[PDB]
């Protein structure tokens, strides 16, 4: 394999023990392992990751080139199971707040404009993120909101512009991407537009279902139903149609959807500070 050689050739040199220290593991059986670290010369608190190696190649090349105050930033990557060092932010994932908690339309509008603000960045840079759900939104203890996980970033180009290959999170997958059909940026939105029903209901759609089942009833019903509609703004129900538009010419773009008036009821980010302390004690 001379895959495991490009990736040699540019994460290094230096020892990572000596540029950072205090080391403390915050990771799980996921691959492993997360520790968090000190930059020894500024004092920044520092995230350390430590089958498929060509998903760390992609991550790290269209991490360092999309830097963005909406994405977990890459900050430098050393030797040998690799050392990936990036921005930590110890609010933890969206996925807790949205299990854990109750958000409240400003407190959502305001996680959708973020997230929102990172697709502009990646789409005018014509990088398909492919995987948006709560579980690759990290929060700050500001209640910053940033994108993680580029593995299985598609990048695109004039000549070929669409993809058709069944990548993702079942539950998250907009239609055209499970019926193999040619899609483009837009699957984004409609990732984001299922984690906003996260947002609203605690889980995406067909969460109950096994992944396969998930993967049939997004192809044959489309457009998912709130099981609570009447509890929301005409407002934010507008937003999320926007985003969960089965034509995709009808769907918004991320520029498009950044003007929409239901970004305009966003509180400060600082709204979200008691929804990270709710979701530590109810996960504690
Ligand atoms: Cl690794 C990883 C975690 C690790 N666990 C964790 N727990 C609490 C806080 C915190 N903060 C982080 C992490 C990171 C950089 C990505 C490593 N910066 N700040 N991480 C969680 C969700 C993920 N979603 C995708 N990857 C994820």
């Amino acid at each position: 394999e001379e895959i495991l050689e490009k990736l040699r050739s540019i994460v290094s040199v230096g020892d990572p023990k000596k540029k950072y220290t205090r080391f403390e593991k915050i990771g799980q059986g996921a691959s492993g392992t997360v520790y968090t670290a000190m930059d020894v010369a500024t004092g920044q608190e520092v995230a350390i990751k430590q089958p498929k190696k060509e998903l760390i190649i992609n991550e790290i090349l269209v991490m360092r080139e999309n830097k963005n105050p909406n994405i977990v930033n890459y900050l430098d990557s050393y030797l040998v199971e690799l050392w990936v060092v990036m921005e930590y932010l110890a609010g933890g994932s969206l996925t807790d707040v949205v299990t854990e908690t109750c958000m409240d339309e400003g407190q959502i509008a305001a996680v959708c404009r973020e997230c929102l603000q990172a697709l502009e960045f990646l789409h005018s840079n014509q990088v398909i993120h492919r995987n948006i759900k709560s579980d690759n939104i990290l929060l700050g203890m500001d209640g910053s909101v940033k994108l993680t996980d580029f593995g299985f970033c598609a990048q695109i180009t004039p000549e070929q512009s669409k993809r058709s290959t069944m990548v993702g999170t079942p539950y998250w997958m907009a239609p055209e991407v499970v019926t193999r059909k040619a899609y483009g940026p837009k699957v984004d939105i409609w990732s984001l537009g299922i984690m906003a029903i996260e947002m609203i209901e605690g889980e995406p759609p067909y969460l109950n279902e096994n992944p396969l089942r998930a993967l049939y009833l997004i192809a044959t019903n489309g457009t998912p139903e709130l099981q609570n509609p009447e509890k929301l703004s005409a407002i934010f129900r507008d937003f999320l149609n926007r985003c969960l538009e089965m034509d995709v010419e009808k769907r918004g773009s991320a520029k498009e959807l950044l003007q929409h008036q239901f970004l305009k009821i966003a509180k400060p980010l600082s709204s979200l500070t008691p929804l990270i302390a709710a979701a530590k004690e109810a996960t504690k």
